[PDB]
This record gives structure tokens, C-alpha cells and sequence, in this order.
């Protein structure tokens, strides 16, 4: 499945219809995926993960920085299931930071800003949690590093998957939303480190990208 | 504003993409407004209410049974604002229950199944909290009833407003979502008492319509 | 089980440690039961209910006005279980109002301000949801009324149970907290209709009792 | 403010009163600080942070892995204030991983696994978010590292502060709870990587210590 498909027509929502930080209004064009919707979709994704890896101990690997919010929420929903059902996915949490984007584009060079503690993943079931699959370079690179160590199994959950001509074609195991070729921010996703402190996933305005341009 | 407008050519979301009670699986067609989206819009509605009435003491009147969820959540968001800024809108709460629907049509006979404690509304600023304005008979009836007690002011917040030829033309002061002419259920809104125990506002299938038909 | 037992020697927390509505600042003495603690306890109560009535269709009956918050939250947790497991407690909802308190004491006279439609309880499994059992007059009156309609089974859930000499000794099927003989407000529990718009269950100050005295 | 002071003989709660992960049923002794209580305290902490640094651009620095849950939640509450008031603390978010514990013991040798990014802190207002101050060694080392790059200002928010003779005597700027000399787990706080996937802060059972010992 492709997840919740947001066609290139979806108009999104007027900023005035929700609560958005005033210091960002100037720089945002529309609310694209409201936080509450992300939550509802993530609750389902958590049940999907539980069905797929339920009877196993897992190592949840958070791809910093962009995946931090999705990582926290996805694990909370899995935790909810773990304490309210017969099913139980015991979890250990790991973090790794990869960097390669400047402005609204990938530089093509993915760097591991530390956390290559991937050697401990040998024989383990790994659940990688990322914010968005764009060109697919980051995940392609991450998967290469992880597989190096022979983990028992590796699954990838990405909140978003972008429909772009630049995509390598990589598809995650779990996907919240499939979106158009627009640079989105919010929910931990940034534009040169800004907009991470934003509840909803929005689209940056032209004046916004210009103002925060590197 | 007319709120968040959901167009006629909008097919909602696949039930498959969310978590819905299995005991309702075949009874629903699609998810129309995810719970989280309702919360996000309700958060903004609370700020708008406080902006308009936040300067005074308010009496929140809940229109049972359908408005119970929206009433609870809207008040919670208003309380969140109250305890996180000097901006305070003291609130007292009241409930009145009106009945007139059978299956998916209004009998045209709006019965007050308990609710004349309305005398306590005299001289007060009233915020009526309702689930949906359809033909408008209910709210028209309620407004007439409340006006009999001379409140200081009366404002109405309805989570939904349906675009239907059957409407009287009434428009609330606050509106969450403007929807197509479809009988929705969930979020305390029912179909012959069922579907109230449902997080998301959904469209009732034909099998559900028959299964729970009065 | 007696629920979470709070001893007579427990004073609660300084108002300074939490966020509380500014308009009630001087009217409250201490935070007695943090909202989040109520939520955590309610979550287990929802699992307990599911374990006792899960195999059946239930009619949740809300005792207005004080039980409205506990009713909304308990049902929300029950719903959460319902959409994340084959275990499904399908439920319909009803509301009933019982008035008898003036200031911080019962007036003896218990008026059932709306409740002829309890006939819908006939032959069904009922879950009564109430805020607090004090003298026991209210619940006693309610149980008698409901029995008149011959329901299949009745179970009561009370957020609080007060340790007081005035109590008749009634014990609910589910209890959140067993508290000392103090007049608490907040979480929908009032003092002459005030303090319902309060997240935490708190103890009133003498100034609050005096200022809102009736 | 010294935060919520938890007494030496604090009993905590029977696990049977809350919902805990099945895989930890025999590994915990008591629920020490309920998740909901942590949330309530964190809400106030966010308002306190906003009161002290609300008029400026702040860099929130998460001390991994322990402070990941507190960091997410504290920032979420700050964001809630940011999108609902005139005051806005635009935040950028950074992470730094420090490691020094084995079982329930501090090796005294702190390792900086990833965070050199600290050069970007020059002339910025830094809010360090940590899980707990025990011996004080970790925060001591961190402030030294951060201060090396001349930040405009640095404040420390620690969810917990342990009363221990081993303590150096460091006092954070914001403190959630001051606890007795016990090795707590949960809410991202681990015991050899275990117990992070647990919502409540609990005390470890004797069987848990032996099963998860390093
Ligand atoms: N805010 C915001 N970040 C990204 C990214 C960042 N780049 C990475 C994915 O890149 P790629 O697939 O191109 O290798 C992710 O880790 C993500 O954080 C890609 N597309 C967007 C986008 O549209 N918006
Ligand atoms: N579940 C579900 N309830 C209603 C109602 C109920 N009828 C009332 C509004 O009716 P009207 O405007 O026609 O008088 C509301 O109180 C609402 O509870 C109208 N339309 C719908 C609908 O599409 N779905
Ligand atoms: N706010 C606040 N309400 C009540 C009540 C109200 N009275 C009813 C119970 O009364 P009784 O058992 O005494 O007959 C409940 O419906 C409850 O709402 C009792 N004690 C308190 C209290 O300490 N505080
Ligand atoms: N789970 C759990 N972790 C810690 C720690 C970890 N050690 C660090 C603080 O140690 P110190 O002050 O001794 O240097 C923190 O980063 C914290 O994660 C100290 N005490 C406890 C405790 O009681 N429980
Ligand atoms: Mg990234
Ligand atoms: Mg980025
Ligand atoms: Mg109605
Ligand atoms: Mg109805
Ligand atoms: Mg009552
Ligand atoms: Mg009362
Ligand atoms: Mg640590
Ligand atoms: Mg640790």
C-alpha cells in the first residue's frame, strides 16, 4: 500500500483555519497535513507494525533530526498497544543522525553525523523510523550501513513518501502519507533548521524559502 | 468563515488507513473527518471563542446527545487557554437534550426531552454547543427557547454545517466543518443511537443503514 | 479492589507546581488529584470494564452534571481498546441528571431532572458512570430508578469514593480513587456550578467557599 | 522552584492500579511517578520556560537517550503556548548523546557519542533538556562543553533531581520532581537499555535487576 494518498490537487488548508505560531505565519503558505491527522494515521501504522513484528523484540532506530517527532509518537502508540493488549513488542531505542539537505534540496552527499553504533544491530530486528522518503538517497544509504552488520530483519516506517521525478524508487515497509512534489516543513521537518517546532506539516511560502535561504 | 469546507467531489478516506472498531467495519463506507482533524480545528475554534467572548463569564450549553463530544473537547481547549495565560473565560456548564431524528431524516418534531432549566440563562452570555446544523429546525427551536429567558447574549458553535437544499438557512457563529449532503456518524453523532462510540466522523454504508434501521 | 487510596493526612500539591485557571487562583487551596493521574487511572478502569463487560453490548449511562468529564474520558479509553483489538464492547449512550447539592452539602431532596427514557435500559447491560459517591443518596436513588426498567445487568463506575461518616456505605463496581472527607472541585465537579472548568481535582479554599457560597 | 518534592518513604503505586507493558510485568516494583503526573508538571514547566526565555529565539538541546521523552513533551507544550498566544519562542532543536552508566552505576567517565555541533551555539540562548541529575557529573561535563562555545545564555531543565549523598550539588533552572535515592526507570530512563519503552517512571523489582543486569 502507498498510504494516505494526497493528490497534486489537494488544496490543503488556509492557515487561518488552525492555530499556527505567529512567527511562522509570514513564512507558511498552507496547512498540508494537520497534526491530528498525522496522529490518526500513525495510530494505524502502529497497529500495522504490531501485526508485522508483534511477536518479536525490536530495536527502533530513529533517523535524526527530522524523524524525531514521528519516532516519539509512533513508539507511544505501540506502547499503548503493549500495555492494553495480549500482543507485546518489547523495544530498545537507538538514534542515528544523517545530513544531506541544504535549503529545499539534497546535496547528494549523505553524512553520518555520528551514531554509527549500527554494529550492535547484528542479529536484531530493526525498525527504522524516518520522516520522509524524497530522492531515497538517505534511506538507501542507511539501509546499506545497517545491512552491513547482518541484522535479523529490517523494516522501514516513513511518515511521508514524495512523488518526485528525482526519486530512486525506494518504497518503505510502512507509509503514512504519499505527497506531491512540494517541500514541506513542520512536525520535526525543517528548512535550514527552522520550522521543526511546528505542530502541523505545512508548505513553505516562496518568501519563506527566500527569507531562510542558506 | 464557513469553516473548513469539505467539497462535494471529496471521497474521504479509506477505512483501511485508520483504526475503527471492528464491530462497525461493514457498517461504514468511508472516514469523512478524522478525529485528529476535528481536534485541530476545535483548538482554533476555542481560540476564536475566547477572542469573541473571552472578556466575560460564559455559560456553555451542550445540546445532547449529539453535541457531547464536541462540547467536551471544545471546553477542554478553552480551559487549556484559561490556565496558560491571564486570558480567562470563567465557564459554567449546562445540558439540554432535544430530539427529532429517526434513521436519517428529521421527523420535523423537535421534542425537548428534558431541558427547561433555561431560566438560569437570564442575563447570562450563552454559548450553545451543537454537533451539526442540517435543516436548522433544532437550532431555530433552541434559539427561540433560550430567547424566552432573556440571556445577555447568545452565540452558537456547531462542529458541522451541512450543505443541503433542506436547510432553513441558519448559520452559526462558529463552524468547524461545512460538509456535503451526507448523513455522517461518529464523534457522538448517531444513527438510531449507534455509531456514537466512534472517534472519526464517517459516512454510513447501506448495510449499516439497514442493519440498524429503526 | 478499593481503587487508589488517598489517606487523610495527604494535603495535595501547592497550586504553584501546576497550571491552574487564574480566575480560580485564590479560590483553590491545593491540587488534590492531577488531571493526568485521573487519566492514567481511568485508562486501567477502561481495561477493567472491558474485562468484565467486554463480551457484551453496553449502554453507558452518564450521571449529569458531575460525571460528564469522567464519562467522556472513560468511554474514550474504552473506544481506544475497541479499535485496536478484536475485543469490542459496542456501546450506546444515555444521560441522566440528578440534583441535590447546595454549597458543599446535600440538600436531602434529590431531583431527577430528566430521566423517563430509562425505559431504553430494559433488558440491556448498563454501565452507570458517576463522579463521586459521598452520602450514597444519589446512586441509591438512581439504582432504584434504573431497576424499575428491568435492565439485564447494572454496573457502576465512580471516579471517587469519599471516606465519610455520612456515607450509607455504597460501593461501586469500579472505583478510581478513595478519598478523605473533603469537598473537592474540578474535573466537572462543582461548588454551586463553579469549578467545573477545571482540569485537576482540587480542594476549595475558604475564600472560594465564601465567595461562591449560595 | 524546587519542583515536586517526593519524600524518602514515598510508596508509589501497586502496578495493578495502572496499565503497564506485559513484558515488564515481573520486572517492576511500583509505579513511582505516573505518566499523567509527569505531563501535568511538564505543562507548568513549559510556561515557566516561556516566562523566562519567551522573548527570544532558543536552541533546545536534547541530552540523549534518557531525556528524549521529556524533551519531546516539554517542547510540545511550549509549541502549544506558541501557537495559542502572542508570545512565541521560535526554537531550533539539537541533540547530544552522553553515556556513563552501567546498571545503576555511574562510571564517572562520560563519553560524548555525538554532539560536536556545539560550535553552532555561539551567541545563542540554550535550553538543555535532561532526564535526571544524579551525581551531577553528566550535566557538569555538558555545561563545560557548551560554555566552551560562548552561548548567549544557558538554562537547564531536568525532569528529575535525585537526593543523593553522591550528588555534587548542582541545581537546574527548571526541575520537575525531586526524588529519593532510588534508581528509577521508564519515560525514556533505562536500566541497561531496558525500560525506555515504558510511560510511567517506576522502581525496578529484584527480578528485573537480575534479568536485565549487565
Ligand atoms: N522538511 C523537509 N525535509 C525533507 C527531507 C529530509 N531529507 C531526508 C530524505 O532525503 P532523501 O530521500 O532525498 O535522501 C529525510 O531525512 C528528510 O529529513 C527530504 N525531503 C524533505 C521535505 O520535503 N521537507
Ligand atoms: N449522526 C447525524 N446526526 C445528524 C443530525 C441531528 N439532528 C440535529 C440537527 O437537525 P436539523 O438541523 O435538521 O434540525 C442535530 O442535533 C443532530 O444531532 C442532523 N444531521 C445529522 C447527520 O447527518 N448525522
Ligand atoms: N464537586 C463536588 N460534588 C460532590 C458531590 C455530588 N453529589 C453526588 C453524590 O452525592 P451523594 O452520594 O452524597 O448522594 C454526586 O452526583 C456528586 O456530583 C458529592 N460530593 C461532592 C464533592 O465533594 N464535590
Ligand atoms: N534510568 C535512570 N537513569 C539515570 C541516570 C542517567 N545518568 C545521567 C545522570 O547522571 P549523573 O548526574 O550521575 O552524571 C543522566 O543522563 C541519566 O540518563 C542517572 N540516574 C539515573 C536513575 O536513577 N535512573
Ligand atoms: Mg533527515
Ligand atoms: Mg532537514
Ligand atoms: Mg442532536
Ligand atoms: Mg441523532
Ligand atoms: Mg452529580
Ligand atoms: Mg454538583
Ligand atoms: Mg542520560
Ligand atoms: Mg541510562
Amino acid at each position: 500500500s502507498p498510504g494516505v494518498v494526497i493528490s497534486d490537487d489537494e488544496p490543503g488548508y488556509d492557515l487561518d483555519l488552525f492555530c499556527i505560531p505567529n512567527h511562522y505565519a509570514e513564512d507558511l503558505e498552507r496547512v498540508f497535513i494537520p497534526h491530528g491527522l498525522i496522529m490518526d494515521r500513525t495510530e494505524r501504522l502502529a497497529r500495522d507494525v504490531m501485526k508485522e513484528m508483534g511477536g518479536h523484540h525490536i530495536v527502533a532506530l530513529c533517523v535524526l533530526k527530522g524523524g524525531y517527532k514521528f519516532f516519539a509518537d509512533l513508539l507511544d502508540y505501540i506502547k499503548a498497544l503493549n500495555r492494553n493488549s495480549d500482543r507485546s513488542i518489547p523495544m530498545t531505542v537507538d538514534f542515528i543522525r544523517l545530513k544531506s539537505y541544504c535549503n529545499d534540496q539534497s546535496t547528494g552527499d549523505i553524512k553520518v553525523i555520528g551514531g554509527d553504533d549500527l554494529s550492535t544491530l547484528t542479529g536484531k530486528n530493526v525498525l527504522i523510523v524516518e520522516d520522509i522518503i524524497d530522492t531515497g538517497k538517505t534511506m538507501q544509504t542507511l539501509l546499506s550501513l545497517v545491512r552491513q552488520y547482518n541484522p535479523k530483519m529490517v523494516k522501514v516506517a516513513s511518515l511521508l513518501v514524495k512523488r518526485t521525478p528525482r526519486s530512486v524508487g525506494y518504497k518503505p515497509d510502512f507509509v503514512g502519507f504519499e505527497i506531491p512534489d512540494k517541500f514541506v516543513v513542520g512536525y520535526a521537518l525543517d528548512y535550514n533548521e527552522y520550522f521543526r517546532d511546528l505542530n502541523h506539516v505545512c508548505v513553505i511560502s516562496e518568501t519563506g524559502k527566500a527569507k531562510y535561504k542558506a
